[PDB]
């Protein structure tokens, strides 16, 4: 059933308002808009829109982790830096040690932000190195080189639809057997902080800084900045391996509008129609089984009606059922993230399916009077909605239509205990980082909305994280005790915690192999001194499951010209 | 047989020394180096700093094309203001895309099922624009985004296949070629355009040779030679058109060569550093391409190497080829090795296409062109007793039963490797040549190009095929002239009359608007010059063939900040 499917097994993102994807999903469920509203000419201009949707810490990085010099880190634009960080995290989110999954392709997209222009005129050996680090192919290749990945690795771009070209490239590589996994990343991070813009005739930008998708009041888009990477995997293999799967990608297609439209910057109903139709034909998925569509959904006066006209024209070929499929756009929450737009949409879809719930689209009061929702398949999904139990898995589609005419549509599908004590091995590159890890893990235990399985959590840190030089092991019976020990560690009250410094890895010996509580303590002590223990020994008759958990706590050092 | 093959049917290039691919092949066959070296005089004019001139390590070399700044925006209905916002890579790849389709004998709007893949450098062109400029800020930003290149091509040519930018540093063109191969062999598109261009946004004569750059001590690329001590750059642009192989054959296209298979990988972590080469990565990609094609290495007559002339890279390249081919054969000295970088330098994103075009034209002309700057083998490489010889002479490819095959390698900085295998593929007067262009000045230029071609062609030119190419392989435009001729010398005389203003004997049309045996020919001609869409299907009992012929003579207007 899953031969033509790919599993989404890891996510890492950093979007306006949200430091990670779990916080992102929370903010989407709650209807939160993360656009922020606040030089004399501009201040006084009645058409200046005082709005910015960005992430923080574009300048922060941990070059030492990757053996990058401080000088070279400064030569690196923020998109390169954050896509590397997020690639590392996406694999850890999935519960894999990157160097243990070499059969992984890498596809990345980012903006031309002119970062290298910021460097000193004299600078621009430095001239050549900084030029190389500015070339777009350096992004995915740097990921491959630093993570240990050997599949095809390259940059892809189609303006707004870029993320979806990344996703298409992953789909193709994995379904063909070229690779087992793929990383897909997108980031549009400007090399300046420029608050607001001036609303004017020659531009289809919102009059008030809000994206009002599908609304009567929709008068233009607004941009936002962020970074995201996801890890995909051959579906049958993910199921076999017991991975934590957010959702399945069942198919995806691309086209270009060509000449058949009035102008280079215009939208095209015909191009949208045809790519939707192409994806229905390749997947053979019937439009009656789609419960939700994450639209391109930019909130332009001409684009929103065009988008719905294309969907209605195609679905009419298949059905007359009414009001069964919701429509929304994450651009309402965080703006149009350019190269990352398609991945913001994808991550919304995947989390909706994972949580069996739709999140609302926002800034909506009344339907655009040019759009006829009534009596069509579609309603505007302006509330939370539980996805009902039913026999067919729920499916959700996603659109992204780029400036220049390259269109993409994709269809996704929903996919659906030990005994204490539990051993949580943490490690990082140095003591400061390790302490930060404990602090991350503690915050996670406190902030998680639901109870957290220590069986699964421990197994994730055992088998899903690279063992580094600074080590600590926490043996605990329950979450509150584990948190107490983490807080003791954070505070320097270290006395009863197994610790290792400058640890060097080694193969277990025959001698080392020569009660269950005693044995657990012993494995832990071997690991903290560097022995590559077989954590499988903990689980003769339990079956832990890798879960989404805090990922490496990178240093936050500033590099900027 | 050809199910897994793609035909190369059109080429357009502009490389150091060569204004087109025919001149390029001539120059290769003759062993010409097109790197320019500057005297002290020459450096002073062109105004290079006397402190560079006096530096004993300054290398006074440049391998570039001319006229990076020249474009014809009116042809594409681009405003002069927007033309200035366009970087030269975007401009030249558009021009060369138009030309490649004409080189193939197709009217671009008649081949909508065409994918588009482009690669180019980050040259910081937008940074050159005024600060006030940077609606202009947004439009120039859009035009600076990499996805605009292929999508501008799709839009302006009328193409509706997937369209996007790809990049993997020096191997980029081969990622483009791979994407074309996959799109066509899967049935996604019938055709594809593949382009590459690295054009810097400055003219910077020479460089300073120094430790910690792997750049030639004297500006020559000395591939495989004992004196090889580093690479040297060049700039250029190229686009080719590929087509489903069986359909190219069925349509009677002019086929330069077939592409039989191609593959990609990344070196990953298994090497000492980001910027280093990798014998393992190369070995593995070559092996992958042999296994996917099932082509035996004894049938390969020539390899166009990545061939950069670095002290460590050249031996690594041969070690990988030797290690793979050893597993198949003990035969000796049957396969040549060479590198076009010896002629024109390392063309970065266009390096792979320069190699492809050399291979294609070698196969088409059944001859190998020499690799240059080669006296004596690198003593770390053992050619003796291996399959390989350095192809430092012209060589005729003998008649044999198995078609000749030639492979191509491109190994990017950041570790994305590509390898491809290519294979050789083998009416009565008067004639009517209907020429048309956008205005009278372009039409005159067209006549002049056509006349020059007739004079410069090394062999006799079939008027039967030439006329058919202009009839059926060129968009009929508003300024029209028809030349009815019995032979090449008369045709040339009429073209020269036209060029000189003596056009009273030539049927002409101005501001023509399209609308729905000797006697009959004259009648078609008069209809066509007034805009009637005549059926050139003149050919009840002859079968003309489309050929490579002069393409649209774009205006050469300067746009530069």
């Amino acid at each position: 059933y899953f031969d033509d499917s790919v599993a989404i097994v890891g996510i890492s993102c950093q979007f306006p308002g949200a430091k990670n994807h779990h916080e992102f999903w929370k903010q989407l469920r709650e209807g939160k808009e993360s656009v922020r509203f606040y030089p004399e000419d501009l201040i006084e201009n009645p058409d200046y829109v005082p709005a910015l949707s960005t992430i923080e810490g574009k300048d922060l990085f941990d070059p030492e982790f990757f053996h990058i010099s401080p000088k070279d880190a400064e030569f690196m634009d923020p998109q390169l830096r954050l896509l590397l960080l997020h690639s590392w995290k996406a694999v850890e989110d999935a519960g894999y040690v990157s160097k243990e999954i070499p059969k992984t392709s890498v596809y990345m997209s980012a903006s031309n932000n002119s970062y290298r222009s910021l460097l000193p005129e004299k600078t621009t050996p430095d001239g050549y190195v900084s030029w190389v680090l500015a070339q777009s192919g350096t992004i995915p290749t740097m990921v491959s080189h630093k993570l240990g990945l050997k599949g095809p690795s390259y940059f892809v771009h189609s303006n707004c639809s870029s993320s979806l070209v990344g996703l298409y490239s992953a789909y193709k590589s994995i379904t063909s057997g070229e690779s087992e996994y793929a990383l897909v990343g997108g980031a549009t991070l400007h090399a300046a902080t420029s608050i607001g813009y001036v609303h004017q005739n020659g531009l289809n930008f919102s009059s008030d800084g809000h994206v009002k998708a599908f609304d009567a009041s929709a008068d233009g888009m607004a941009g936002g900045e962020g970074a995201a990477v996801i890890l995909l995997k051959k579906a049958s293999q993910a199921v076999q391996d017991g991975d934590h799967i957010y959702a399945m990608l069942r198919g995806i297609g691309l086209n270009n509008d060509g000449a058949d439209k009035v102008g280079f910057y215009a939208p095209s109903v015909k191009g949208q129609t045809d790519v939707i139709q192409h994806v229905l034909d390749s997947t053979n998925i019937h439009p009656e089984t789609i419960s939700y569509i994450e639209a391109h959904g930019t909130g332009t006066t001409l684009g929103d009606p065009i988008e719905m006209s294309a969907l209605q024209q195609v679905y009419k070929r298949y059905t007359d059922r009414e009001q069964y499929c919701g429509i929304g756009s994450v651009k309402t929450n965080i703006g149009h993230l350019d190269t990352a737009a398609g991945l913001a949409g994808c991550i919304k879809v995947a989390m909706s399916l994972y949580h069996r719930e739709l999140a609302p689209t926002i800034n909506y009061t009344s339907p655009n009077p040019n759009i006829k929702f009534s009596g069509s398949p579609f309603y505007v999904a302006d509330k939370r909605k539980t996805l009902p139990e039913r026999e067919t898995p729920h499916r959700a589609a996603l659109s992204s239509f780029g400036l220049g005419g390259t269109n993409a549509h994709a269809i996704f599908e929903q996919y659906e205990d030990g005994q204490p004590p539990y051993i949580v091995p943490l490690s990082a590159r140095n003591k400061q980082r390790l302490t930060a890890y404990a602090s991350c893990l503690s915050g996670f235990l406190d902030e998680a909305e639901n109870d957290v399985s220590l069986h699964d959590l421990a197994y994730t840190y055992q088998t899903g994280r690279e063992a580094m030089e600074e080590r600590a092991v926490f043996i605990s019976h329950d979450r509150h005790d584990l948190n107490r020990q983490l807080q003791d560690f954070i505070n320097g009250n270290d006395q009863n915690i197994l610790r290792g410094e400058k640890v060097r890895s080694r193969e277990v010996s025959a001698q080392e192999m020569e009660t269950r509580d005693e044995k657990l303590k012993a494995l832990a002590a071997l690991w903290v001194e560097g022995a590559r223990v077989d954590w499988g020994l903990l689980y003769p008759d339990s079956a832990p499951q890798r879960i989404s958990a805090p990922t490496y706590p990178f240093a936050e050092e500033r590099f900027w010209p």
